[PDB]
């Protein structure tokens, strides 16, 4: 009969929620398994908790695991999810004893890569696939951190190389916290059943076409393109909606850089100012300190009066949105983003084309590979010129025919990957027909 699979998440919205979508797929038909979710807690921001709360709520056949791991205290000088991520490969060797509660007996784990090392030494026989969260591009990169010596190109064999710039620097230093939990779990990559990508062929065939044909990376398992993975509903419809259905086709810009970036009140400003000599309207995610969604008392001193009424009376400053459901809709023509990579998959699937800012990580070279695909163009300097990037841009996006093609072909490629018979979705379901 029917699987039982165990999903291991990690920490973050942008490493929790492909592993919430992938839940959801496995526990539907056709894949039709039983699925326990586990979710490492405590949890660190609201975004997450209220994210978990009303999957598991709209999700009832779906067992929950909640899987303790004691919050790590603060350091001068270390990022504090950096230190949690640290937190949880630390403690994933401690899984067999909650794995092994678990009936009927789990045919297979679907992990975090902060799992590796633990699901692969303490459970060795049980299938695991480590589902990475970022591009095979960047991916390949990742396994690669162990064996780095620089300030010269990484050429890894068979692969275009990586410039210094797309780099994240503390790569080169072992011994930075990210760089070590990262060296430490791909080094068990080898043992791992394969490596699970948000992606599909089409979108990155260069790269997946070297990892599998061999070789590059000889000791990679199998590198298996999941990718969209089909959206979830929520629980509450998105407050924009109806806005958003009284505006023309392709007439919006949705601009969000999610929780993790760092732009200070200047850079807010000036995107602003830019925004608000664009043609087009916009919905712009604003983080604010204030935790009432509706007060915007912070945002009218950052622009002051005139600006604050200016863009509020062209578009939506908003502290959170269902991120599927806007980039979703008809009237959306753009979206400017820091390329977080399911931003970048989501932008996909709905052939959305995409104005690149990325800002740190894996977010240059997942917006090189969006530039690459013809999904959208990177403005390499951006930080260098924020109003004028935007004035000159953004009419860009929401209108070159070029781009809106090319953008419209990958969003159609990305929905045939995921529906069924599509190249993603069949090999997930050979995955799951190998556990059978
Ligand atoms: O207002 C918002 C903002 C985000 N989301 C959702 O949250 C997820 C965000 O994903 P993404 O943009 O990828 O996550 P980030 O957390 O911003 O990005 C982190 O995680 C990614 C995946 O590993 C990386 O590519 C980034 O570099 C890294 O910083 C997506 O599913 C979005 O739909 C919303 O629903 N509403």
């Amino acid at each position: 009969d029917q699987p039982h699979v165990v999903v291991c998440s990690g920490a973050g919205m942008g490493h929790l929620t492909p592993f919430l979508n992938l839940a959801s797929a496995l526990s539907s038909a056709p894949y039709n398994c039983k699925v326990t979710l586990l979710i490492v807690i405590p949890l660190i921001t609201d975004a997450e908790s209220h994210h978990i709360s009303s999957f598991f709520s709209s999700h009832p056949t779906i067992h929950r695991l909640d899987f303790h791991v004691n919050l790590p205290a603060p350091k001068p000088n270390v990022d504090p999810f950096f230190l949690r991520y640290k937190s949880i490969s630390d403690s994933a060797h401690r899984l067999p004893v909650h794995l092994s509660a678990l009936s009927p007996p789990i045919s297979a784990v679907f992990s975090d890569f902060l799992f590796t090392q633990g699901l692969n030494t303490t459970l060795p026989h049980l299938p695991n696939y480590t589902f990475t969260t970022t591009s095979a591009r960047f991916f390949t990169l990742m396994s690669y951190v162990p064996h780095l010596a620089s300030s010269s190109p990484v050429e890894i064999p068979g692969l275009e190389p990586f410039p210094t710039d797309n780099i994240p620097p503390p790569f080169f230093n072992p011994e930075h916290i990210f760089t070590s939990f990262t060296i430490s779990n791909a080094k068990y990559f080898s043992l791992s059943k394969g490596i699970l990508v948000n992606t599909f062929d089409s979108f990155e065939p260069e790269t997946l076409s070297a990892l599998n044909s061999g070789d590059t990376l000889s000791d990679l398992p199998p590198v298996i393109p999941i990718g969209p993975l089909n959206e979830l509903e929520h629980n509450k419809q998105e407050e924009l909606l109806p806005w958003l259905d009284q505006q023309p086709e392709k007439s919006v810009l949705y601009v969000s850089f999610g929780n993790r970036t760092a732009m200070s009140s200047d850079q807010i400003l000036e995107l602003g100012m830019g925004l608000e000599r664009s043609d087009c309207r916009f919905i712009w995610v604003v983080k604010t300190s204030k935790i009432d969604k509706d007060d915007k008392s912070e945002l009218r001193k950052l622009f002051g009066e005139e600006l604050y009424l200016k863009l509020s009376e062209k578009g939506k400053l908003v502290k959170w949105v269902n991120q599927t459901e806007i980039l979703g809709h008809t009237a959306v023509g753009g979206f400017l983003s820091h390329c977080g990579w399911n931003s970048v998959m989501e932008a996909a699937r709905r052939g959305v084309p995409i104005l690149a800012w990325p800002q740190h990580g894996d977010q240059r070279e997942n917006a090189w590979v969006v530039e690459k695909a013809g999904l959208g163009v990177w403005e390499r300097e951006w930080a260098s010129g924020i109003q004028a990037a935007i004035v000159e841009k953004v009419k860009m996006i929401m209108g070159n025919n070029d781009l809106r093609k090319s953008a419209m072909k990958v969003g159609e490629e990305a929905k045939r990957a995921c529906d069924v018979g599509g190249s993603s979705a069949t090999a997930l379901m050979n995955i799951i027909g190998s556990l059978k």
